[PDB]
């Protein structure tokens, strides 16, 4: 198969020796346009995949020095990472860090230990690199090193042994083929819209592997697991044959202090709580949850203690219970940490509301990601955090050539950019710089095809000038993307574009302006927004209506405990959880617009929606429909389509609309906010935390650390789908009520379930 010799941890490219450039825009088109060449089996290669150019790297990470940005990726065929042979040598490309006898990295083409076999140039395609492993001489062995020591080469104690269905070296080689379980039964495909209605085709955040139903593992379970077809047993333990190797070495260890601080050789232990601590022969008889015979031979100084796990020191027993996390404290010139790495956000709005006139044309393509603007003042120094804040810095990625005070290039998107240190722009250039649209594509039902460029671009399902096999328009169906019609696939907030009709450049825009569509578009920021990092409960912020997509859920007198979401002229959604109890007539409350619970003004929408509801089923997914049409306003807005077959996106962060209580000032008033992520597919569902106590046909929201979902108030909004550039809709945001309940978020209402009156009575009203 086409794909199976891909894995990749993404956003590196390198300083090389050697360079060369070329062009695709598919990915079965690599099995024509890249492997076809002798020069070489590319050891790196960097296909920058937005707008069809393409590179590869003569020398790699392992001969040369990296950068970085967003979206551009060293790409290392799993042939350069193949740890292994089996049988007499197929793959192998070995780089064996430490053996039992203390080798590291020393060459093939040293003359010694003995009369060179072989030199990176001594074979065209089998990379016999300075150090690194490989089974070239047709010498069946397969795993050895070439030594400072003569005295044997081949045995199995360095010769790894992938029996790959479960764990070896860090864990992390869980790319098995096998899927069966415990019980007998088997496995739920990801692959249709039926038997659920949800997939894990290949392009989702790629780390997870999730091809099919084979053993995927991530968090190390005990036994393998995931989910059984049949909807009773649901998920279930995977079963298997048995484990025994395990084929360790002298294996991993770090050069500088990011270390574990299993090394810890000191003559003492020290720290201002004691006396001494443990030598185990005082485990005489109470057990401790680490003693010697764990640690076989580790320099265990008769009983100066050995650090387990944490940091640089010693944290282990004494016969009194002080403080166990307790580590020690000896005085020494031992190390120097600093926090990490990772993503790229906090990017400002170019002052486009009015736009302030510092910017020209749509930017119609420059030679890669650019269609960039040139606002243009002062640059960020990439040896310090500088200015206005922003959510990471140039020592998260410190090898990307970022020594001296060197301007360098960031993270893509621009074109070769810096940060920017003024409040009208926040970043611009790299220092040593050399039937039309309804807007965004999604369910566009039309058909117009301007470019600048005046008339029609190429068809997406042709060959002629672009071509690809499977990004046939077909293969994209569910509103049509067919002849040579205008489609942004991007449907970005920069407007419509398209793949033109020109050639081999990043795209060009319409002939034609976009046509208004506010405060009934799917839930635009207009005024292109403020932003600021969220991680607080409750709300750091209170913003004047740029959270305006707002209706309010009440009680029958109007004090205020839920929120809301209008969806048409007349269609609405909204939580129900003060109703959800029984089938009454007109007098539990709505009001469209309070971004506050008493404290309303008469420019809100305040029909009240007199004509209450609830399904046939009674669930908190409330139609709160107006009983007239709505009063719209700007700083009132609806969503829209609350459709079933979309599906939402994953590990990123979805948001709330929060009419909750304050926590830190004045006791009652305003609306808040919440930012909050997808949940792990293991937390509720497990034998471990809960045993299956909540119904999992309804959606989540929560961090890897922490947050709410909808509290009081904030029940009912828009349950805003970051999708499409631009918030759209899955589902009503449900109850809420008690503020802050450290890490236990709540409901949010999904509409196929009950779709029949959910989706049913906001037919045309």
């Amino acid at each position: 198969e086409p794909l199976d010799d891909y894995v990749n941890t993404q956003g590196a490219s390198l300083f090389s020796v050697t360079k060369k450039q070329l062009g695709a825009g598919s990915i079965e088109e690599c099995a024509a346009k890249c492997e076809e060449d002798e020069e070489f089996t590319c050891r790196a290669f960097q296909y920058h995949s937005k707008e069809q150019q393409c590179v590869i790297m003569a020398e790699n990470r392992k001969s040369s020095i990296i950068i970085r940005m967003r979206d551009v990726v060293l790409f290392e065929k799993k042939v350069y990472l193949s740890e292994c042979k089996t049988g007499n040598g197929k793959n192998y490309r070995g780089t064996m860090s430490k053996t039992k006898n203390g080798i590291t990295c020393q060459k093939w083409s040293s003359t010694s230990p003995h009369r060179p076999r072989f030199s990176p140039a001594t074979h065209p395609s089998e990379g016999l690199e300075e150090n690194y492993c490989r089974n070239p001489d047709n010498d069946p062995q397969g795993p050895w090193c070439y030594t400072t020591d003569p005295e044997k080469r081949y045995d199995y104690c360095d010769i790894l042994e992938c029996e790959e269905e479960c764990m070896h070296c860090s864990g992390e080689n869980y790319d098995g083929k096998i899927s069966k379980t415990m019980s007998g039964l088997e496995c739920q495909a990801w692959d249709s819209q039926s038997p659920h209605a949800h997939g894990y085709i290949p392009s989702k955040f790629p780390n997870k592997n999730l091809k099919k139903n084979y053993c995927r593992n991530p968090d190390r379970e005990l036994r393998p697991w995931c989910f059984t077809t049949d909807p009773n047993k649901r998920w279930e333990l995977c079963d298997i044959p048995r484990c025994t190797t395990p084929p360790p070495s002298s294996g991993p260890t770090y050069q500088c202090l990011k270390g574990t601080g299993e090394n810890y050789r000191g003559n003492v232990a020290v720290t201002v709580s004691g006396h001494t601590c443990q030598h185990w022969s005082a485990q005489t008889p109470h057990t401790h949850n680490r003693t010697p015979e764990n640690f076989p031979c580790k320099n265990l100084d008769e009983n100066y203690c050995r650090n387990p796990d944490g940091k640089r020191a010693p944290w282990c027993h004494t016969t009194n219970s002080q403080v166990r996390w307790e580590y020690c404290k000896i005085p020494s010139c031992d190390s120097s940490p600093v926090s990490t790495e990772q993503l790229a956000p906090t990017a400002p709005p170019e002052l486009t509301p009015v736009v302030q006139d510092c910017y020209h044309g749509d930017g119609q393509s420059y030679r890669g990601t650019s269609s960039t603007t040139t606002t243009g003042k002062k640059c960020q120094s990439w040896s310090s955090m500088t200015p206005h804040r922003h959510q990471k810095t140039p020592e998260n990625y410190p090898n990307a050539g970022l020594t001296m005070n060197y301007c360098r290039n960031p993270d893509a998107d621009k074109g070769p950019w810096c940060f920017t240190t003024d409040p009208s722009v926040r970043w611009e250039y790299c220092n040593l710089k050399k039937d039309c649209m309804f807007g965004n594509g999604k369910g566009y039902r039309g058909k117009r095809a301007t470019t600048v460029t005046g008339t029609p671009c190429q068809d997406w399902a042709a060959q002629e000038p672009h071509r690809h096999s499977i990004f046939t328009p077909e293969t994209n169906p569910r509103a049509g993307l067919e002849k040579n019609y205008c489609r942004n696939p991007d449907g970005d907030v920069g407007g419509p574009w398209c793949y033109t009709t020109n050639p081999r450049k990043l795209y060009d825009y319409c002939d034609v302006p976009q046509c208004a569509a506010p405060s009934f578009d799917c839930g635009k920021p207009q005024v292109e927004p403020k932003k600021c990092p969220g991680r607080v409960v409750g709300g750091c912020v209170a913003h004047p209506h740029s959270w305006p997509w707002q209706v309010s859920l009440r009680t029958r007198f109007g004090m205020h405990f839920c929120g809301g979401t209008l969806i048409s002229p007349e269609w609405v959604l909204t939580a129900a959880h003060c109703l959800e109890k029984s089938p009454r007539p007109s007098s539990y409350k709505v009001i469209l617009g309070a971004h506050q619970e008493v404290n309303l003004e008469p420019h809100v929408q305040e029909i009240e929606v007199s004509r209450l509801f609830l399904e046939p089923t009674r669930k908190d997914i409330a139609l709160l429909k107006l009983s007239s049409p709505a009063v719209i306003t700007d700083k009132v807005i609806p969503a829209c389509l609350p459709s079933p077959n979309y599906v939402v996106a994953d590990r990123t962060e979805c948001f709330i609309t929060g009419w909750g209580e304050t926590q830190g000032t004045f006791g009652a008033g305003l609306l808040k906010e919440a930012q909050l992520p997808v949940i792990e597919n293991k937390v509720c569902n497990r034998y471990e935390f809960l045993n299956g106590r909540v119904q999992s046909t309804e959606l989540c929201a929560g961090h890897l650390a922490g947050g709410t979902d909808s509290c009081q108030g904030d029940s009912g909004g828009p349950l805003v789908c970051f999708e499409k550039d631009k918030y759209i809709l899955q589902g009503v945001t449900s109850w809420g009520l008690g503020c802050a309940r450290p890490n236990k978020p709540g409901v949010y209402v999904r509409v196929s379930r009950f779709v029949t009156w959910i989706e049913g009575v906001m037919r045309n009203n």
